[PDB]
């Protein structure tokens, strides 16, 4: 499935913000607007066992250019919590459920 980074109205959202997916079934997030993005799981907020580590972008690294996305697997069955670092603060965060 994918999920765009701002919107064109201005918003630092992501679009959609609250969605499921299947055990396996890929997440792209795509820069639409308001870049700067990244996507980072909030370590306290993902299913036990997952390495926050491994499905987050690292804090420093952002998705910087128009044609730019970050792809992510998930597996273990639950909610995820997640957040865009530079936008944390303005909203920009997102839960995506594993079904
Ligand atoms: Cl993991
Ligand atoms: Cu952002």
């Amino acid at each position: 499935v994918e999920v765009l980074l701002g919107g064109d109205d201005g918003s630092l959202a992501f679009l959609p913000g609250d969605f499921s997916v299947a055990s396996g079934e890929e997440i792209v997030f795509c820069n639409n607007a308001g870049f700067p993005h990244n996507v980072v799981f909030d370590e306290d907020e993902i299913p036990s066992g997952v390495d926050a580590a491994k499905i987050s972008m690292s804090e420093e690294d952002l998705l910087n250019a128009p044609g730019e996305c970050y792809k992510v697997t998930l597996t273990e069955k639950g909610t995820y919590k997640f957040y865009c670092s530079p936008h944390q603060g303005a909203g920009m965060v997102g839960k995506v459920t594993v079904n």
